[PDB]
Formats: structure tokens, C-alpha cells, sequence
């Protein structure tokens, strides 16, 4: 008669790291990194994205002619820009705070455009003016959201108006300066020299004066527009006044929904899909805490690493080598039906077997183990993404670190851990091997006779119910002590 | 006669969370984190704080009538400001820096109000002007702090002052500027039109020119007022000059002391306490080196984390159950004066004991541990809490993001750090355990005979002096020698 | 006939810190941060800095007559400037944007300086003007690299300039604008009121008034002089108009070679010596991971922490004290071959010896836990260091914790890591000669008698094959069985 005690091989290739060894083949491990995307972009929770094409969001809100199917626009998740767009102010010229202007729109899902002063109101001056900058076929023309005032006759009388909102929440609206090239342009479009721009609201002051003075040709003009945006609050009065030089709204976009949004950098199209997590080369559906696609991000996804493996260590070591020994020589292959287990050979034929108590505290153990790693990570709704001006490199700079840092703790912290968790599990797995064989030894005392393998020759006859008696740990001592004695000593 | 090893059980019911069990139930524990307040507003290092009430920081500097009681102030801790305080500029108009000058408060404990241009020096001007906005008992008024300056007769004479700072430290200087409605009003308050407000110093030079134009109705005029501020070095000297539309200082403030301090919104009033570490809730009497109150505070105070429980084992596993048996059943209920010990049962009685030196070695090494962990962490005096415009919200967003992210690395750390020490203590005691039984099996040798369940059984009489001795260990193989052969092989 | 198992011991006085214990000496140990430097400032992989001495950037480029010396500067590779530089702006005033400038000198590594307006073009202006300010050998003098513009008789015509950007990379222009301290200063210059300067690119257009007010006096004058700067690009052109109040620059600087350089604040001077990593106290020759030098580096320099003490223990426990025992007792001071070993004594003789597999799988294993702590941290190029104004404190204050933070997380990483990582080690070393002497036991079985202190005593007679046989770990047991029995039975 004869009990073995061992573990449990298979035909595993898949390796893991430890801090004091480097690819250690396991029976069984985990990813818990993602690297694979669909490279299309897609719907997010079932609402389209809002597809700029070629033009830029100046542009859009501007009304530039060559983006006229954006007039209209339904409700959005996040809005995709081109690095470069060429559509975006045809007039050449600026646009004060664009940068804050996008960064509010980040949080702004949907508008709703509302007509504030319509053009027939201006019944003392001309409202047709255009220019061959933005020109549609070949005609001169002008952006569709935006008046451009000038002279009736040869008088420029104060221009004045107001809105009150009364719509039902935010409003936005854009008003410009026009920079002519000389005098005689001035004179010839608005008849007199030395005017003002003016807005004032209940909270906004600003006057401009014009600048009249030669510069580089930019789309064959060397006049330039000056743009500016302000939010109109509720129950709340706008007023223009100008004697000149006036570029006036006729609508304002009304904030109508709010949630998180962005703006990805994009060059790629929308396609027939849908996704909960999206990225700018492709969708990610994954479950697990990490992933290393592409750090910008726009919904609930996990949080980006600079590791290219991190593989968590889950079933035991594979040393499958190996009358039949033990867990001393190396792992088995015939046991399937658990992790560690025993080996008898009797009279009544022989076989394996595998305990269950142990099996089951190890795995409760490991999937504990896997579930505190994975589930102790915070997830929430990150759009990380910023623009700053050619004269805010600091701020930039600032950011950029910032998030670098944050970056380099997140990968050192991850790292770490799976590699001391997996020498951890590794030697749980050898400390439960050995208090299995010691418990085993302690119960069966001198009755039995040690091999060196983890093997145990028996000196009373042990048929198939002792067996499973020193299995079930219930072996009665007493019942073989004079049987046992009588050969030991012989 | 029989000598077993155990370990020490109580009815605890204190529970601590390991990396591979959850709710294990320990005999001692102790808690790192702390989570309540006596959520009242109180003093800070025997210093009272400054309880602005209804006024906000700019209608006390410039002294609104509604403010009197602000008008001389003593020593402060801290700044007590409500979220939209009601009695600010009562003029409608605004402020330039306001957050910087905030920020800049954050820093001074005391001010002193020194008289730099007197009001009755201005032989030239009337300076008793008004508005109904700044009322006290339906009579008009104005800011306490500052003069108007209005036309004498039909003239108004170039306005120039100055001071050289001869008091000893930096001073704080605020002038305005104001914008009338119409050009009625600044013909009847200054007969001139086209002034200026010029203000230079050493390291300034500012000139504002007022703005005309209709606005919408604040407070029930349609004028406003813009406030600048600038600081002034020792030795320095500031120059006023004006045409019209320049509103004076009369007072300025020089910072007595510096330290730091900061601003708390609260709608609280301020009640008597002595305490070290204030939040908006309350304050918190801690020794510990984590607390879950709130975000900012102001003093010395554990690091914020998001978490609900950090409770360190610092006991042993507590199994109830325990002839008497060993640590194989379990631990003692009667073994009241250590961690691990022994228990003899010869003709002479039958008691409990402890070791000493393996409990005085485990109680230094988890002493030692939790003050690795408690002292390793940096406390400074911290006044987290900044303030941002309508017009800097990237800023903002980048210093909420900041504290996040450090809050999240912090939270990780700190819920990873409990999870893995509660495990090394666990595994630490069973080792223990297991190397005392070691021992006492190794010292023996051949004379006893195990039993399988923790102890032993001697083969020889062993009278009290030899279980001291064999506790001791300093138990004398040779000496019964002769004697166990004897009983041994019958 | 007796074998014992025990480790090494020796003399050496290196300590370690544990989590459990403190003061723990060890057989070896490694050093994982420098705490030394030259004390120099030297060349940075050859290339010498630029030394401004008493000059600030502004002072170097706008060409002071005292920084004549830096008028052909070749390629540096870092600036060292001082903390408040004596030879700057000699006509008082002030520099817009210069903290954007000092940034953007933080990624160029050499000008070259082109003249793009020259002096002898402004044939209908005088261009000899100077100051007592800025005076050489006592006559009055001006900037080298600054043209001062003054009316030709009485007669200040309208003067244009412009320049087309063919060099090849980007320029570098600075202008300015003369704000004079009363009406007749200004006729007597320029014999205009009211004038205007006016700069404008493709991208820039800017447009200023000279103000005219009593000022304090600053090196003896109530007059200044503000100055701007722009980046031109490539094929672009840059347009000058002014009608008085300008000074027009005569050079530009163009961006021969861009690279990772810095500004170095000190107050020290360059000496032959060459170096990879440099601080503000001396340069850095180091392999090891940390550094506690300074925080700000320029170069390839380890990460930098607030830590005292960084030591990783390679090695055993020194307990040197020993018929010769075992472990159990203490290491041995005669075993220099090794870790682990064994103690033979037979009839031929007696002596130590080593297990070579034992301990090189401990070597590679610790060298192994030694490479992954120091490999895992990144390291990269980063002039840390950046410049505020008085009116950026806000920026400052988060620049500043930002820094203070990530340093905080860093120490405490490293120091619960190092902590960590000793107290496995040494658990590590215990668990291996452990093993050793339960592989020695199991092998020999019945054979051998134990004696408590890490020594099997032979029942039968073992001569020197059957010492190293069992060392070998081919022990025959039935060779020995036989004879063994009767020995063991008498
Ligand atoms: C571990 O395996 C990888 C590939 O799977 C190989 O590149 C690397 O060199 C291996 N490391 C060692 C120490 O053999
Ligand atoms: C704007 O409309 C609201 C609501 O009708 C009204 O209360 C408010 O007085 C209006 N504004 C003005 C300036 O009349
Ligand atoms: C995403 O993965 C889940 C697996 O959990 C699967 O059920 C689902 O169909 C997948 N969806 C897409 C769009 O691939
Ligand atoms: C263990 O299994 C044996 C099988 O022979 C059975 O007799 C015994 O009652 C079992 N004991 C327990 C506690 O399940
Ligand atoms: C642990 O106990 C708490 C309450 O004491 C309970 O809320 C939680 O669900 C328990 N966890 C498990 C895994 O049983
Ligand atoms: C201001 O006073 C100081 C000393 O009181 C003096 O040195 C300085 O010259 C004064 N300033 C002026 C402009 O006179
Ligand atoms: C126990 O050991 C100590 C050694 O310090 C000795 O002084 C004492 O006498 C011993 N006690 C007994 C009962 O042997
Ligand atoms: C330790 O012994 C070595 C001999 O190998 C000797 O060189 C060294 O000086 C000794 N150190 C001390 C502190 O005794
Ligand atoms: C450890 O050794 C150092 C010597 O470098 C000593 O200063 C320190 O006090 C020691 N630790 C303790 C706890 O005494
Ligand atoms: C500047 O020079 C480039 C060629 O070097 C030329 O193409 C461009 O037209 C020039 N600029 C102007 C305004 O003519
Ligand atoms: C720097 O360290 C290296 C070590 O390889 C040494 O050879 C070299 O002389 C050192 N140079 C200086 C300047 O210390
Ligand atoms: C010891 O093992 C080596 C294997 O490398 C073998 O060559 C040698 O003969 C062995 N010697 C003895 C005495 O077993």
C-alpha cells in the first residue's frame, strides 16, 4: 500500500513575472490589459457624433458658406475636428478666447439656434454687403449667421439694438470688428473716421476702435475682422451701439442640453457603429483595469498604462515531470479535477484523486485576490483634452507634466503590484502543497513509513475505506496501533 | 503528563480586511482613519477668525455703509465668507484681480489702516458726492474709504497726489474709475469730456479713459464703476492725475503680519472652541494618519481620503474553540497574559502559562510596523483652496483635476497598504506558532511522542522543574535518557 | 561522523531598515542614492553654457552697452543667470510677455543674428539719440541692437519699414515704445501730439499710444520704455508704421539650432570640467536610481527624493556566533565560499564547504529583485524651472504643489519599497537554509540521528565519497541500511 501527496500540470505555455523570476510558465493566468480596438469610430450610447468634416467650429458657429449642412444640427455625444481644418474664417481676422470657447463647448451636447435681430431691422443702413473671400460661385458673399452693416447713401446713422433673453437658458452670441486697409476703404464703407464699437451687457463692458494700417495679404485682403463671444444669462439685456465698423449678430445659440462631451482630433468618418468607450484610432469594449491604445479618451474606459504586459498568475507553476512520487519531483498530469490531491496505490487497484477543502480555499483565495486588484480602481467619465494659444506655453507645458506624472505613478503602481502578487500566489500555492503533506503526516504519526518523495508506505494492510478515511482526515489511530507495531519492529 | 502550544482568544468581534479574505474577525485591531467633528466654526490656535457676515472682501475693503463694524479690525486665523454674500459693491461696477487680491489675502493675518490722502486736501473738487445705491436712512452715500470727486462750480481743475510709503511694510492701494450713462451726466458731474485717470508708480503705469454708452440697469442705474488695486514697496511712491472720473483713496492697507491663513465659505457663525485643524463642517481632535471629513481644510490635518474604512490587525486570527488540544483546534479562552504560551498537566495541577520572549518580539515588530506606517507620512500646514473667473475655467479644471488625482493616489496607496500588512501580521503569527512547536520539538527529541494535535506526551515523569525547564530551554537531553529507552520500547 | 548546515558570516557593519525592525547589520549591502557632487559648473557633453554674468536676457538682447561681450555668442548648451542680475533694462521700463520668452529660450540652443533693418535706411530721421542711462565712458549712449528714431530738423514724416522673413527658420523681433514724462519732451523728440505705433504680420496686429505723465524716478528719469516681442515666421513679412514714439529694432534673431537647454540660477563661474548631469551646486557621476542633491537638474539625472538613507540588503543576518553547531545557533566566520554550506567531520578530516545550486539561485534571484527596482523607474530629460510675475502667484502656487506633490509621492514610494523589499530578503535567506537542511533530512531518514542545532549524526561510519554523495544528493540508502539497524538498535 501506498498515498502520494502532489499537484496539478497541463500543457500551459503562458508565462508570468515575478520580482525574483522572469518568465515562470503557470497553468493558468489572467490578463488585465487590453490592447485591441476595431479602428473605426463610432456611436456613443446611441447618439452620433457631430462630424465637422473640413470645417472648424469658428467656422461652424461663424456660418462660414462652405459649411452650410452644418445650418442645422440634431443632438450629439462628441464633436470630431480635423488637426487643420481649411474651412474656418474666410475673411481673414481673429477670435478672442476660441480656446475657452471650445473648452465650454466640451460640456455642451446640444444648441438651438434662435434668430435675436433680424436683419430687416436695420432699416437706415445696408445689410448686403460681401466679400470675394467668401464667395459663393463667383458671386461675392458673406457668412450666413452675421450682418455686416454699411452706409445707405452717404450717411452711417448710430446703430442700435437689444435682445432680451427671454428664450430659457444660456445664449451665445458672436459679434465682430471690422480693421480695414486705408482711409479710403473706411471712408468709402461707412463715410466717417474715428468710430466705436460697443456691447454692454449686466456684467460685460468692452469698446473697440478700429485700426486702420497696412498688412500682409492674407486670402488677397489686407483687412482683417475681429471676432468676440459672450454668454447671455437668463432675464438678461444685450445692447450694440456703434458709429461704424460693426459686424452684428443675427442669431444666438441657446444651450439646450448638457452633459460631458469633447472634441477629438481626428482625420477619419464616422461608420455604422456602437460603442461605450471611444478612442481616436478605434472603439474599446474590454472589462478589464488597463488598457494601452491611445491616452486621449472620451467615456467610461479604463485607465491608460505605458505597459505592454501584465498578466496575473492564477493556478500553480508548470514542472511537470513527475511507482508514481509526489509534489518533491514535479507536478502531475493525470489529476483533472483540481489543484492539489493525493495518489493511492492498494490491492484494490490504484488511481488519483483530488482534495477539495484545499482546492476551494485556494481558489476563493486567488479570485479574492484578482477581484481587489481589479475592482479598487476608480472609473468615471474622463475627456481629457485641452487647447491652448501660441502664447500660453507655459500652461501647456504645465498640463503636459501634469499628466505625464500621473501617468509614470500609474504604471509604476500597477507593475509593482502584479509583480510582488504573483510571487505572493506562487509561494501560497507551495505552502499549501506542504501543510497538506503535514497534516497528512501528523494524522497517519508512526503507523506509516516516510519515502522522501512525498510518498508514504504504509505497514498495516490499508484497503479502499481507510484510504478515504485518511483522505476525509478521519483516521482512527488506535484501530491499526498493534497491527502496525507488530512489522515495524520486525 | 502532557505540554501543549497555543495562542490566545477573547470575544472580539473587530473585523480587518486581507487581500485574499474579507471580514476576518481579529482579537486586536486599530483604526487609522477618523470620521467625526463637533461641526462647529471656532478658533485656531487661540486666534478668533475674521467673520465677514453679509459683506464680501472687496465691500469691506472699500468700506460699504452696510459694513461699519468691519471698519477696524483685529489679528485673525482665518477668513469666514459666505458662498454669494449679499453686501458687496453697492455701486453697480466691477473689480480687476479681484481673485489675485484673494489670493494674495490668503497669506496675511493683519492689517493697519493708514490715512495717506487726506480728504479735506482736495482745496479744488467737491467731495461730498452720493447714490442712492450706497443709502444709509435714505440719505445718500458712498464707500467709507474712498472720495468722489465732483466739479467745484463750473470747473475742474487737474487733480494731483501722492504718497511716499515711509510706514515700514508693503501697502495695498485701491482706485476706480467710473463710467457714466450718458454724456448729460459727465458734463454735470465733471464739465469735460475726454478725461483720463492716470496712476504710475516705480513699476506701474496705467491710464483709463471712462466709457459712454447705455447699459442695462443694475441696482437702478446704468452707470458703473471698475476698481484696480496695486501693491506698494517701501519706499515707494504712488502719483495720481486725473481729468475727471477718478474716485480717490482716502486709506491704505500695510501688512502688519504674514503667515498663512485662508478663506472659508461657510454660512456658519463662528462659536468657542480651541482646536488645531478647521473644515467647513467642523473641526477634528485626531491622532491619526487619515481622515474622511472633508477636502479643505485649514491647519495641520491628516491626509483626505476617499474611503470608509482602515482599520490595521494588529492581533492574532481569533478562532474560539481549543484534555486540553493545541493550535490545531484553535486558540485558548483562558490564556489571559500574552499572545503564545503553554499548558502543562502533570500530578501537581494542570495550568496555563506564556512565553515571553517570542510576545515581546511580535508585540515590537506590529509596534514597529504601524509606526512605519503612521510616521512615514508628510503633514505640513496646507490652505488648499483657490478661486477662478468666468474666463479662466481651463485653469480651473487643471487644479481640480491636480487634487483629484493626487487624492485617488493617495486613496490607492493607502486601502493597498492596510490590505497587504493585514496578511504579512496573519501569516506572522502562524509562523510564529509554528517555529515555537519547532523548537520544543527539536529540544525534545526522542523522549516525547507527538500526538498530531499540537502536543506532546513524555515518556519519563516530568515534575514542575522539568516543564520550567523545557519552557525555559535549557531541558536536558542525557538526563532521562536512560529512562525513556525504558518505556519507549515496552 | 557528523554534517551540519549553516549560512555565512563575516565582519562587516553595514545596516539596513526593515518593516518590522530597525538597525539590522548585514553581510552585504547596496547603496541606492548619491549624496555628492563636484561643486563645479562644467560643460554639458562638451558644450560650454552661456555665462551672462551681471546681464539679464533682456540686457543680452536688446544689446546693453555694459554686456558688450555677448554680442557673437556661440552654441551653448544651458544659461546661467543670476538670481537678480545687475546690468538690464538701463533705460527704465518694462518687457511684455518676458516670462514667455525665458520659456521659449528653454528649447533653443543657438541664434543667429541677422540684420534686417539697418540704421542708414531712415534717411529722413535722425537715429544718433541716446541717454545718460545708458552711457559709455560718460557720453550718452543707447542699445546696440535698438534704433532710436527722433525728427530731422522739425519735421517727423510717417515712418515704414518692413521686412520679409527669407532667412530660413524663425526670427526673434523686439520693438519698443518711448513713454515720455511731459508735453515738451515729446515735442522736442518727435514734434507730434498725439501719435501712434503700429506693428502688424499675418497673425499679429498691434496698435499703441505713448502716455505722457509725471512718474517716480527710476535711474534718474521720469520717462519709459515698454517693449515687445513677436516670432515671425517663415515667408512672412513684419510692417512698421509709427508716426513717433518708436523704436525700431536693427537686428533679428533666428533659431539656428533647437534642442532641450535651460536656465541655471547662480551665482558662480564656469571652470574646465565635463559632465553629463549638472545642478546648481555641482555636477552629478552616477549610476544609481536617486539623488538628493537638488530638485532642479539639467540632463540625464536620477530621480530625486527628501530621503536620508536608501540601502537594499544583498546579503544575510550577521549573528557570527558557531563541537561546531549549526544555524540554529548563528553564521560561520569559517565558510568563505558562499551563503549556504555545510561542516563535515570524519576520520580523514574535517572542514567547510559550500552548496553552489543554493546559492547561485539566491544570487540571480536577488540580483534579479535588484534590477527590477532600479530598471522600472523612467528617467528622461526635463530643465525643470519656470518664471512667474508679480501677477501670477495663482499659476506659481500650482506650478509649486504640483512639484511638491509628485516629490512626496516619489520618497514615499521608494522608502515603503525599500522597507518592503529588505524584510522579504531576509525572509527569503531564513526560508532557504530552511529548505536545505529539510532536503538533507528527507534524503537520510532513519540513518542519521538529529541533535537539535542543525547536525545529523551518522549511525553508520560515512567516509569522504559518502560525504559528498550526500551533498551531492545522491545518497544511497539500502547501500547503508543494513549496517545502519544494527547501530542504531544496541
Ligand atoms: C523572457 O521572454 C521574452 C519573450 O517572451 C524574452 O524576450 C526575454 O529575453 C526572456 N527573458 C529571459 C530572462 O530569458
Ligand atoms: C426681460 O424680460 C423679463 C421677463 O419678461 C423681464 O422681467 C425683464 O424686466 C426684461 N428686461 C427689461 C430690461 O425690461
Ligand atoms: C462587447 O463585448 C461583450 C462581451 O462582454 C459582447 O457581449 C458584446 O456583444 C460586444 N459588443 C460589441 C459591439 O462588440
Ligand atoms: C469522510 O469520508 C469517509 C469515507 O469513508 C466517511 O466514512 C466519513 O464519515 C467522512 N467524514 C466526514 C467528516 O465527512
Ligand atoms: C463584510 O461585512 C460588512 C458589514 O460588516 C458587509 O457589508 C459586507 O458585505 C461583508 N462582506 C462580505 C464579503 O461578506
Ligand atoms: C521717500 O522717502 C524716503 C525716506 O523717507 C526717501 O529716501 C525718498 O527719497 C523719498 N522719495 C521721494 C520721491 O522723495
Ligand atoms: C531559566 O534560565 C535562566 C537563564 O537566564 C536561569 O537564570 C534560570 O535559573 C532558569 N530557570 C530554571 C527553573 O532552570
Ligand atoms: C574585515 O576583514 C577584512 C579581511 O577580508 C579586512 O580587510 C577589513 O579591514 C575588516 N574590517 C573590519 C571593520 O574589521
Ligand atoms: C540606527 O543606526 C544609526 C546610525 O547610523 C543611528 O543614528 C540610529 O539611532 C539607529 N537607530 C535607532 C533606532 O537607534
Ligand atoms: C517673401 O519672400 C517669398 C520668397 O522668399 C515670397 O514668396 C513672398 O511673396 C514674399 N513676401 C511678399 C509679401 O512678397
Ligand atoms: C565619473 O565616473 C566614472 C566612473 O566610471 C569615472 O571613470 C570618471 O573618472 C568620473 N569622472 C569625474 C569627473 O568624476
Ligand atoms: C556528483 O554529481 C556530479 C554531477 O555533476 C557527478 O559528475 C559526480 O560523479 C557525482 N559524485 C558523487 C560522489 O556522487
Amino acid at each position: 500500500d501506498q498515498i502520494c501527496i502532489g499537484y496539478h500540470a497541463n500543457n500551459s505555455t503562458e508565462t508570468v513575472d515575478t520580482i525574483l523570476e522572469r518568465n515562470v510558465t503557470v497553468t493558468h493566468a489572467k490578463d488585465i490589459l487590453e490592447k485591441t480596438h476595431n479602428g473605426k469610430l463610432c456611436k456613443l450610447n446611441g447618439i452620433p457624433p457631430l462630424e465637422l468634416g473640413d470645417c472648424s467650429i469658428a467656422g461652424w458657429l461663424l456660418g462660414n458658406p462652405e459649411c452650410d449642412r452644418l445650418l442645422s444640427v440634431p443632438e450629439w455625444s462628441y464633436i470630431m475636428e480635423k488637426e487643420n481644418p481649411r474651412d474656418g474664417l474666410c475673411y481673414p481676422g481673429s477670435f478672442n478666447d476660441y480656446e475657452e470657447l471650445k473648452h465650454l463647448l466640451s460640456s455642451v451636447k446640444h444648441f438651438e439656434k434662435v434668430k435675436i435681430l433680424p436683419k430687416d431691422r436695420w432699416t437706415q443702413h445696408t445689410t448686403t454687403g460681401g466679400s470675394r473671400a467668401c464667395a459663393v460661385s463667383g458671386e461675392p458673399s458673406f457668412f450666413r449667421n452675421m450682418v455686416w452693416l454699411t452706409k445707405k447713401g452717404s450717411n452711417y446713422p448710430v446703430a442700435k439694438g437689444s435682445y432680451n433673453n427671454t428664450s430659457g437658458e444660456q445664449m451665445l452670441i458672436i459679434w465682430g470688428v471690422h480693421h480695414p486697409n486705408d482711409e479710403t476703404e473706411q471712408r468709402t464703407l461707412y463715410q466717417n473716421v474715428g468710430t466705436y464699437v460697443s456691447v454692454g451687457t449686466s456684467t460685460l463692458n468692452k469698446r473697440s476702435t478700429p485700426d486702420i494700417a497696412t498688412r500682409p495679404k492674407v486670402n488677397g485682403l489686407g483687412s482683417r475682422m475681429e471676432f468676440s463671444w459672450t454668454l447671455l444669462d437668463m432675464w438678461d439685456t444685450i445692447n450694440f451701439e456703434s458709429t461704424g465698423n460693426l459686424i452684428a449678430p443675427e442669431y444666438g445659440f441657446k444651450i439646450s442640453k448638457r452633459g460631458s462631451s469633447g472634441i477629438m482630433k481626428t482625420e477619419g468618418t464616422l461608420e455604422n457603429c456602437e460603442t461605450k468607450c471611444q478612442t481616436p484610432l478605434g472603439a474599446i469594449n474590454t472589462t478589464l483595469p488597463f488598457h494601452n491604445v491611445h491616452p486621449l479618451t472620451i467615456g467610461e474606459c479604463p485607465k491608460y498604462v505605458k505597459s505592454e504586459k501584465l498578466v496575473l498568475a492564477t493556478g500553480l507553476r508548470n514542472v511537470p515531470q513527475i511507482a508514481i512520487a509526489g509534489f518533491i519531483e514535479g507536478g502531475w498530469q493525470g489529476m483533472v479535477d483540481g489543484w492539489y490531491g493525493y495518489h493511492h496505490s492498494n490491492d484494490q487497484g490504484s488511481g488519483y484523486a483530488a482534495d477539495k477543502e484545499s482546492t476551494q480555499k485556494a481558489f476563493d483565495g486567488i479570485t479574492n485576490k484578482v477581484n481587489s486588484v481589479i475592482e479598487k480602481m476608480n472609473t468615471q467619465f474622463e475627456a481629457v483634452g485641452k487647447e491652448f494659444s501660441n502664447l500660453e506655453r507655459r500652461l501647456e507645458n504645465l498640463n503636459k507634466k501634469m499628466e505625464d506624472g500621473f501617468l509614470d505613478v500609474w504604471t509604476y503602481n500597477a507593475e509593482l503590484l502584479v509583480l510582488m502578487e504573483n510571487e505572493r500566489t506562487l509561494d501560497f500555492h507551495d505552502s499549501n502543497v506542504k501543510n497538506l503533506y503535514d497534516k497528512v503526516r501528523m494524522q497517519l504519526r508512526d503507523n506509516v513509513k516516510e519515502l522522501g518523495n512525498g510518498c508514504f508506505e504504509f505497514y498495516h494492510k490499508c484497503d479502499d475505506e481507510c484510504m478515504n478515511s485518511v483522505k476525509n482526515g478521519t483516521y482512527d489511530y488506535p484501530k491499526y496501533e498493534e497491527e502496525s507495531k507488530l512489522n515495524r519492529n520486525e
